[PDB]
């Protein structure tokens, strides 16, 4: 009773089927009639008829995106499905909206299609529709033909997205129940008082990309004639009292009318990126009309040809009492003084200040102490010196600073700047910084224990992509509370023959939990051993453990409390038995992937009683031990993908703790009865076997019966478990055979 070709999983008593990216020519008739959600996306399906979903009467959600990776849908093909609530038909090259859609539809997505006419024959009958997506249809068809009153009968429509279409004007006769109206990149150059007549429950309005400021856009960008901006009438948003989100990004706006926000007391998010509002930032009457605004974005509003000495922030900025995040990227100015940010120091909830990509040469860092609740100071891509159609295409939605860093406390990001060395006055007059990012600064500082004395409570320090010298035993030891140190891609700049690398600084830390020394080109150590009582995770990938491997046999033996160790990309051909035995016994996860290991001594796993995860992927191993149970009694996950293993030993499954065995992309031709003969019951939950040259002859029948007898062992990617021989069964799955 194993499902094929879908990976069926019971989620909240509703069986879902994941049949995506499986190279399916047609809709499969081998799907259980009890499934509710079906995902047939990224397949080569070309035709949809009224017999495709025959028998599956409990289908509440159908996904047919990117088919074929156009789609021919007959009239009333989905009409038989009386329980269909969600239908996704994105990127299907549909010329028109499918006629005969079921009335029980609540969410319809027709994004990235060739739909030029929005007619009543395919839309008006769908009165239960709550969400309607019609983006990227008549994008770059001179204009989208919207039938007058096509959305009138949809009295339950809460979301209408007509983005990236040649609309030219807001469609009239829209339902009053509309909560979110998306009109981004719609060529609507004029907004009138009558355009949004009866939208009293409208909480979101997106009018971005209309008369745009072309700044490295991922989609075509054509500005309005004569540098014109979007023409919004004085009383256009006078009836939208419940507006919370207003997106006016890339609208070439030069002046903001404060009268727009007179009847908008709940406006929480205002987007004004890619405009020409430098004058509005300096005076702005509209700043007094936004008392409940929490997110304000005025990024990339710079004036061409000018690089002002200071940022001109209006005193009216003090009237944004609810402000939490201020985004001011791309303003482009030379210096930030304490007096420039005076109208922001009294805002009680302002926790995020985004000043990235501003080319600031010097900052008066004492001004940050003047703030009350600052938690994120993002200053990346500046000049500080020593001492997807479902995406937000204008606002930076991803976390400015990594969540694992910001969780420790006050976060300051000084990455991609001109701090080529840590000056003596580098961090003076700074708040109590708990997260610091000095990444990609070409920093060649010879660390000695005094550089971070002004900010000694840094718990997460990111020093990636620099030329730092940390050979001194006192390096970084002034950060007594340091928990996470990131030194990835650190190329030493002052290498001493009998000194580099000297990792003695690590043992001084009483609370260092995670150390990342990846891609540091560590081929020699000098006190050669690494010791630490608090270290839990060490990343030593992209180093030269092959050159090191008898002075470096017990290299990580002193890390008595280490649970995670990454030894990938070290060019290891053969790990010495004495060196492997001297690895920390406390290890729970060991990653020796992407190396060149020809042999692995499985007997050595006896000295690691807590080892649950063993990663040996991307290697050249040919043999497996026939008595793995005699060496381990805790190994829950064993990853051996992309190896040269051609035979599974007798009783390899007969280790009890093993719940995940990955033998994909190997050289296994067949799984014989000796390897499957288990007297004791196995506890395996997942067995990956795709990418193997299986012989689909009578020899594979023994393993075929084991798959039917053991339905608890989930085998993923059944369509990728391909037979190499014979010519008749070549290409077919091992589950589809006599
Ligand atoms: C102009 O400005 C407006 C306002 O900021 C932007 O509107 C946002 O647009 C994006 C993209 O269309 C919306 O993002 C999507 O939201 C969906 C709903 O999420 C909410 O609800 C769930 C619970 O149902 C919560 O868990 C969640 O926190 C939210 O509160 C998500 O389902 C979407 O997720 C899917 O897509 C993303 C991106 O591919 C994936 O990363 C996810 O894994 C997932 O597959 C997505 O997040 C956003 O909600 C809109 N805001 C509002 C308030 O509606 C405009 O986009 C912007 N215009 C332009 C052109 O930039
Ligand atoms: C230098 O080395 C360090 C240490 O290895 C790296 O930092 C770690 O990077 C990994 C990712 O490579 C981080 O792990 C990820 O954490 C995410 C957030 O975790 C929170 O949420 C989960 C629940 O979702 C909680 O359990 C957890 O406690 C946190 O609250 C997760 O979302 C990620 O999960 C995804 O990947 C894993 C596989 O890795 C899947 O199993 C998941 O299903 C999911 O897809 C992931 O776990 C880790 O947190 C980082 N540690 C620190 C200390 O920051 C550096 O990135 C590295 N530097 C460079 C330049 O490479
Ligand atoms: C410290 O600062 C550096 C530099 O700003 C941070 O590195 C940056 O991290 C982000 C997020 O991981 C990367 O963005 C992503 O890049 C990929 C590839 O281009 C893209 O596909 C994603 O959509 C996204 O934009 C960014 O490239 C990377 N920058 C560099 C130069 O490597 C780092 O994360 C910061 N560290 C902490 C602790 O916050
Ligand atoms: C649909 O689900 C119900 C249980 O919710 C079940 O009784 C019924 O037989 C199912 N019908 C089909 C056709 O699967
Ligand atoms: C600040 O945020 C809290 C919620 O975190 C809220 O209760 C409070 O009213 C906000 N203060 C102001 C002045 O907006
Ligand atoms: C805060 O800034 C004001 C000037 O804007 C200054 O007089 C005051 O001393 C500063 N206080 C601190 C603690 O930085
Ligand atoms: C190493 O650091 C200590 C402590 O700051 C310092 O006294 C010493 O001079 C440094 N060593 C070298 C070689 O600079
Ligand atoms: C091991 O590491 C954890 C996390 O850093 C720490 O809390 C614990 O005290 C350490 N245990 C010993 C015995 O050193
Ligand atoms: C494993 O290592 C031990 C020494 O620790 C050695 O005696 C044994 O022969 C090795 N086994 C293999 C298969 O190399």
């Amino acid at each position: 009773s194993r499902s094929y070709p879908c990976d069926e999983k019971k989620q909240n008593d509703s069986v879902i089927a994941e049949c995506s990216n499986r190279r399916l020519q047609e809709v499969p008739q081998t799907v259980g009639k009890y499934v509710t959600e079906l995902d047939l996306s990224d397949n080569f399906i070309t035709h949809i008829t009224n017999e495709s979903f025959q028998g599956l009467q409990n289908l509440t959600k159908i996904n047919l995106n990117h088919n074929p990776n156009g789609l021919n849908i007959t009239d009333g093909a989905f009409l038989n499905l009386k329980n269909l609530r969600e239908l996704l038909l994105e990127d299907n090259q549909l010329p028109q909206i499918p006629s005969g859609l079921p009335e029980s539809l609540t969410e319809l997505s027709l994004i990235q299609n060739n739909i030029y006419n929005i007619t009543k024959e395919g839309i008006s009958r769908l009165i239960n529709l709550k969400n309607l997506y019609l983006a990227w249809n008549c994008y770059f068809c001179e204009k989208t033909n919207i039938e007058d009153g096509v959305f009138e009968t949809l009295t339950n429509l809460e979301l209408l997205s007509l983005s990236f279409n040649s609309l030219s004007h807001v469609p009239p006769k829209l339902p009053s129940s509309l909560r979110k109206l998306f009109l981004s990149n719609t060529q609507i150059k004029y907004i009138s008082e009558e355009d949004f007549k009866g939208l009293i429950n409208l909480t979101l309005l997106d009018l971005s990309g209309n008369c745009p400021r072309c700044f490295n856009a991922p989609f075509p960008c054509v500005p309005c004639d004569g540098g014109a901006s979007i023409n919004i009438d004085r009383f256009a948003f006078q009836n939208l009292t419940q507006l919370r989100y207003l997106n006016l990004s890339s609208t070439s706006l030069r002046k903001i009318n404060a009268a727009w926000f007179k009847n908008m007391p709940h406006l929480k998010v205002l987007d004004l990126e890619f405009n020409y509002l430098v004058g509005e930032i300096a005076s702005g009457a509209f700043l007094t009309m936004l008392p409940r605004l929490e997110i304000l974005d005025l990024s990339f509003n710079y004036i061409k040809g000018s690089y002002p000495q200071h940022i001109n922030i209006s005193r009216n900025f003090s009237k944004l009492l609810s402000l939490r995040a201020l985004h001011l990227r791309g303003y482009v100015f030379q210096e930030l003084r304490e007096d420039d940010f005076q109208p922001l120091m009294q805002l009680p909830n302002l926790s995020t200040i985004n000043l990235g990509i501003n080319f600031i040469k010097q900052i008066d860092f004492k001004l940050f102490q003047n703030f009350s609740n600052l938690e994120i100071i993002y200053l990346s891509e500046n000049r500080i010196s020593p001492l997807d159609p479902h995406s937000n295409f204008y606002h930076f939605t991803r976390p400015l600073i990594k969540p694992q860093c910001a969780a420790y406390g006050k976060a300051l990001d000084l990455s991609l700047n001109s701090i080529f060395f840590i000056g003596p006055n580098q961090f003076e007059n700074l708040p109590d910084i708990a997260c610091l990012n000095l990444s990609a600064n070409s920093n060649a500082q010879v660390l000695s224990g005094t550089e971070f004395s002004a900010i000694p409570h840094v718990k997460y320090l990111d020093l990636t992509n620099n030329r730092l010298d940390f050979d001194n035993a006192s390096a970084l030891t002034e950060l007594s509370d340091l928990e996470v140190l990131d030194l990835s891609y650190n190329s030493h700049y002052f290498r001493i023959a009998g000194v580099t690398h000297h990792l003695e600084f690590i043992q001084n830390f009483t609370n260092l939990k995670v150390l990342n020394l990846s891609h540091n080109n560590i081929y020699t150590l000098t006190k050669y051993n690494l010791e630490s009582k608090s270290l839990v995770e060490l990343v030593f990938s992209g180093n030269r453990l092959d050159i090191l491997w008898n002075r470096y046999i017990s290299i990580f033996k002193g890390l008595k409390n280490l649970t995670r160790l990454d030894l990938s990309l070290n060019r290891l051909k053969h790990i010495p038995n004495e060196a492997f035995l001297n690895l920390p016994a406390s290890l729970t996860e060991l990653h020796i992937n992407d190396n060149m290991l020809k042999f692995f001594n499985w007997t050595l796993l006896q000295q690691f009683p807590r080892l649950e995860l063993l990663d040996l992927r991307g290697n050249k191993l040919l043999f497996l031990t026939d008595s793995l149970s005699d060496f381990t009694s805790s190994l829950r996950t064993l990853l051996l993908s992309h190896n040269r293993i051609s035979h599974l030993p007798s009783g390899f499954l007969s280790v009890s703790s093993l719940k995940h065995l990955d033998l994909s992309s190997n050289l296994l031709k067949t799984i014989n009865k000796s390897a499957l003969e288990t007297k004791t019951t196995t506890k395996l939950s997942m067995l990956e076997l795709h990418g193997n040259p299986f012989e689909c002859t009578c020899d594979i029948g023994d393993f075929r019966r084991w798959m039917d007898e053991h339905l608890n062992v989930k085998i993923p990617r059944l369509v990728d478990v391909i037979c190499a021989s014979p010519g008749d069964q070549r290409g077919k799955s091992i589950v589809s055979l006599e």
